[PDB]
């Protein structure tokens, strides 16, 4: 496979990654543009019951959990979509490892819910398509209380430090691993931050952050390892050019 940061850069393996539209990258609020067209995010059958379980595994590059069919996520008029995974990317001890950053701020970690387009059956046929995928994407910032959601992943780490080992979770509200407040986010086209950097991903990002407590967000960065023997931190891509994209915003925003 490929590494984060280490290896010589991406392009060389898988071109693609060299494309003028790529993700993530650094928004800046007062500059996006205000689009009073992105209405409040619609999700549903995010609450899932505790059987059947779900796969939880250590890929080398995050942890990443298998969502069951029946999560559908609305964009507005034409955008539907169904939920197929999540993952995170995180720093180190002390050190930040957000990938899209504000205002060129870094955020501890970031959870990333990846979605298919609902005019395909699979994400073969989507891959580079405009709209094919989408991904929504929220900070995790330190706060001072644990935080119960994300416990039920997070004590699962343990169990696949290892590189390639997998386990199984109960299921649980999927949504409480994202904010709150749905009305708020910033909106953007891009890619997959990793190889193939596949483009037309539609990205968005929630204003809002999601709280863990410091135990927590030391238990995600500080767990696993990756390949060989070097620990899976500072998982996250340097931020891309945007290349005279336009960020939009669901809200007035980045005024004071
Ligand atoms: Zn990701």
């Amino acid at each position: 496979h490929w590494r984060y940061g280490g290896d010589p850069p991406w392009p060389r393996v898988s071109p693609a990654c060299a494309g003028r539209f790529q993700s993530p990258v650094d928004i800046r609020p007062q500059l996006a543009a205000f689009s009073p067209a992105l209405r409040p995010l619609e999700l549903s059958g995010f609450q899932l019951p505790p059987l059947p379980e779900l796969r939880l595994r250590n890929n080398g590059h995050s942890v990443q959990l298998t969502l069951p069919p029946g999560l559908e996520m609305k964009l507005g008029p034409g955008r539907e979509y169904r939920a197929l995974q999540l993952h995170l990317h995180w720093g180190a001890a002390g050190r930040p490892g957000s990938e899209h950053t504000v205002e060129g701020h870094r955020f501890p970690a970031e959870i990333h819910v990846v979605h298919l387009s609902t005019k395909y059956a699979r994400v073969d046929e989507a891959l580079g398509r405009p709209g094919g995928l989408a991904v929504l994407a929220a900070f995790l910032e330190e706060g001072p209380e644990e935080n119960s959601a994300y416990e039920q992943l997070l004590s699962r780490l343990e169990e696949i430090a290892e590189e390639g080992s997998e386990t199984q979770v109960p299921g649980l509200d999927i949504s409480a691993l994202l904010p709150s407040d749905f009305s708020r986010y910033f909106q953007y086209e891009g890619s997959l931050t990793t190889p193939p950097c596949a483009q037309g991903v539609i990205w968005t990002v929630f204003n809002q952050t999601v709280s863990l407590s410091a135990k927590q967000l030391h238990t995600l960065s500080d767990t696993l390892w990756g390949p060989g023997d070097s620990r899976l931190q500072l998982n996250f891509r340097a931020t891309q050019p945007l290349n005279g994209r336009v960020i939009e915003a669901s809200f007035p925003a980045g005024v004071d």
